[PDB]
């Protein structure tokens, strides 16, 4: 029935802010372009995952993806900004650099190395968790391993408060907590609930420590070849959905951390830590020190822009 179809990949659950997303845009391509062009999403890597999206998006076998920051480190080495620890205030602060100058300068470095560039996307700030012990200062996550994503900024981040960091693919993290491969990871709560990290962690701390967001990308010769009448519905239809999936993400801290704060009082097995305003000091101090490594390929004038942002 459908003349043409599109293919959308991601690597989190459908409940998610950004799954609803994914579902909200593939709906609305189909009303607006009266049936004629249907899309699929195949969330929680079921088509490709981490470490092949890419390569999928470039070959023309997946046609949309909405990859963590993080994911374009290789390609674009100055989007480690936006990994790096406690860069954003707070959501005000963040929009305003990605929706200004310093968000438009990171979307024109993906577009060069061959992606169609759309919006960005919002996860949330990240939390640390373990299966060793309460993470409450640097010092007690001196010693322990932990998830990150491939990410030159996350390791160094780590590497700072005496940790070991490890990469590993997003469909993996449960299983390697599962497994004790390694003893803790960095989540947004959206993530940490829908992926059911809770039921593998045994304490959370509320560290707000860095940022996790998106950029909707496409694959360029997907779009080459995708017909001209055609294109304005689907930019429509991805336009609606960037605004329908940031307001998702603005509920979706007070929702999972209900969610979350539920199961520890129910299951007895996971404590919630809230920092001090002491804990919180000497979180910045040690994490911040790790900026000047990374003003030769980031930026330092581009750290300082999203820094002077008010
Ligand atoms: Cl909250």
């Amino acid at each position: 029935m459908a003349e043409y179809t599109i293919k959308v990949t991601h690597v989190v659950s459908p409940n998610t802010p950004k799954g609803k997303g994914a579902d909200f845009f593939a709906k609305r391509v189909g009303e607006l372009t009266n049936g004629k062009v249907e899309v699929i999403v195949f969330p929680n890597s079921q088509l490709y995952g981490d470490g092949e999206e890419m390569k999928a998006l470039k070959l023309g076998n997946a046609h949309i993806a909405m990859p963590s920051f993080s994911k374009f480190t290789s390609l674009v080495p100055e989007m480690q900004l936006f990994d790096l620890p406690f860069i954003f205030r707070d959501k005000d602060h963040l929009y305003k650099v990605l929706d200004g100058e310093v968000g438009q300068i990171l979307k024109d470095k993906v577009s060069k190395k061959g992606f169609v560039a759309l919006d960005y996307w919002d996860a949330g700030f990240k939390h640390l968790s373990s299966n060793k012990k309460p993470i409450l200062l640097p010092e007690d996550a001196a010693g322990q391993k932990f998830r990150i994503m491939s990410s030159h900024v996350l390791e160094a981040q780590f590497k700072a408060v005496g940790a070991n960091p490890q990469v590993l693919p997003f469909s993996e993290v449960y299983s390697a907590l599962q497994q004790g491969v390694v003893d803790g990871a960095e989540n947004p709560l959206s993530n940490f609930y829908t992926k059911k990290f809770n039921e593998v962690q045994t304490d959370l701390t509320l560290s707000n420590h860095g940022y996790l967001g998106y950029l909707v990308i496409m694959s360029e010769s997907f779009w080459k070849k995708f017909p001209k009448d055609l294109k304005p519905m689907v930019l429509q239809a991805m336009k609606e959905a960037t605004e329908y999936e940031r307001k998702e993400a603005a509920l979706d801290d007070e929702d999972m951390l209900a969610k979350i704060s539920e199961y520890a009082k129910a299951s007895g097995n996971l404590k919630i830590h809230t920092l001090t305003p002491e804990q919180k000091a000497a979180w910045q101090k040690a994490m911040e020190a790790i900026y000047p490594q990374f003003y030769k390929t980031i930026g330092e004038d581009l750290i300082k822009k999203v820094q002077a942002v008010k």
